[PDB]
């Protein structure tokens, strides 16, 4: 469709985002250039955060050296939360039924694409468990994550320090009609008493 | 979810974006965090694009003064398309159907939200029909671009050129019982011999 040039750069810029068709892409590209002060305030947003980087300690998005969970005094850090990336801590936090620490993955274990020890922020993890009375593996509820948090648990138990998981089983407002087999099912083996 | 001042300003610039959500925006700022490289090549194209502005004959994107529809040479100068924004513009031009000029308003007209000849792109058309054919009517298919196309039409005959209306009718490759009974009535009245 296009043929100015710092339009179509625009345009091509902004199809390189994750979930952004060519057609969102244009009409975004279309609207910036038709809203000087926007684009300019996006801009300004975008050069602001160079500055952002990996928390020294976390892995989580912080200003400058150290990210605002890990620098608040009044944490918990009895408890620590493996987590495999910043979109999770963020859910996790904003659930509010957690005040501990967090240590941020790169992602999961997966043999399939080669991603392993070496590749996850996980060395790390290790040099932080002083005075950790829990860790809560907080990986995703998936065969990768779940693989995760196996090795983890198994390299945390030699270590010396208790690991818990969160609860496999139905979402609040969840029909039993609707729901899966599997979850159902782990949701009946994992029932408690009332 | 966020807390970094940064990311924080990004996401919430990100949010003033037709059409995205504050899921998509958070989704898109961590990314850009994540990804230094593609975020100043965003910056340098959003401060590219500081340049375009409207055609000073059409109302089309332009790198600088004219759009590359003026300036291009091979264009049938007797033909013009009449059109509510750029993004009809480019559909009208990825058709090929067309190598006219066009003319690009400001929207529709719409007493019920105060638009009208004053606030379009509209005292520039008149001033542009030198050595004129045809003006194709190219507004949308709807009650505002039918009003418009109609007020232009009694203005463009008023000052002596013929006017052109696309046809309503079925789109390629619909049936017939999925579309509406008004396209379909349309459709049938408009039918052509063969
Ligand atoms: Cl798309
Ligand atoms: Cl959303
Ligand atoms: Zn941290
Ligand atoms: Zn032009």
């Amino acid at each position: 469709m296009r043929y100015p040039e710092s339009l179509l750069k625009l345009t091509r810029a902004l199809s390189r985002l994750p979930g952004i068709g060519p057609k969102t892409a244009q009409r975004l590209a279309l609207h910036l250039a038709f809203h000087k002060e926007e684009a300019e305030a996006l801009a300004e947003a975008l050069e602001g955060i160079k500055r952002v980087r990996a928390c020294r300690e976390c892995g989580n998005l912080a200003e400058g050296e150290l990210c605002p969970i890990c620098q608040d005094e009044d944490r918990d850090r009895s408890l620590l939360a493996v987590v495999e990336s910043v979109a999770d801590l963020y859910a996790l936090e904003r659930s509010g039924e957690f005040r501990g620490l967090y240590h941020v993955l790169g992602g999961a274990l997966n043999p399939l694409e080669g991603i392993g020890p070496k590749e996850l922020n996980l060395e790390g993890l290790f040099r932080r468990l002083e005075g950790v009375e829990e860790v809560v593996l907080a990986t995703s509820m998936t065969v990768e994550g779940e693989a995760t948090a196996l090795y983890l648990a198994e390299e945390l138990k030699k270590r010396g320090v208790r690991v818990t998981r969160p609860a496999y089983g139905l979402p609040v407002g969840g029909s039993l009609e609707y729901a899966d087999e599997v979850t159902l099912g782990r949701a009946l083996e994992g029932r408690r008493p009332v």
